[PDB]
């Protein structure tokens, strides 16, 4: 029936020792895409907590190029990728700069017809944001 217009929403932590990232996923082999960039983050002793849910049928983020894109974001174990159903947010802390240029561009490949919207805020300045 034409499908919906409408991906479902994700959730990915990373902050370093241990990996939070929960969702649903359209098949199993797709974690092989997106698992293989963590080969990149994966470090002796490293804890990973992922659950995804398999759903041929629920539109999801398509990460076939998030390797591209998760290995632009490799460099910065406290980033954060956040999907909604209409749009997608990037937020990351930075302490440098144009670092998450190359972040933006990437995604902005991976998913143009999706707002991207990468606000990123250098913790510095401004008191500890939200936990």
């Amino acid at each position: 029936g034409a499908s919906a217009l409408s991906l479902s929403l994700l959730s990915i932590s990373r902050s370093g020792n241990t990996v939070t990232l929960i969702g649903d996923f359209p098949d199993e082999a797709a974690k092989a895409a997106l698992m293989t960039a963590l080969n990149g983050l994966l470090a002796p002793g490293v804890n990973v907590i992922d659950q995804i849910h398999v759903d041929p049928v629920v539109r999801s983020l398509d990460f076939s190029s998030a390797e591209p894109v998760f290995t632009a974001s490799v460099p910065i174990p406290d980033f954060g990728l956040k999907v909604e159903r209409d749009t997608v947010t990037l937020t990351g802390t930075a302490p440098s700069s144009e670092h998450k240029d190359a972040v933006k561009r990437a995604a902005t490949s991976t998913w143009p017809d999706m707002k991207i919207v990468n606000n990123i805020e250098v913790t510095g300045q401004a008191p500890p944001g939200p936990p």
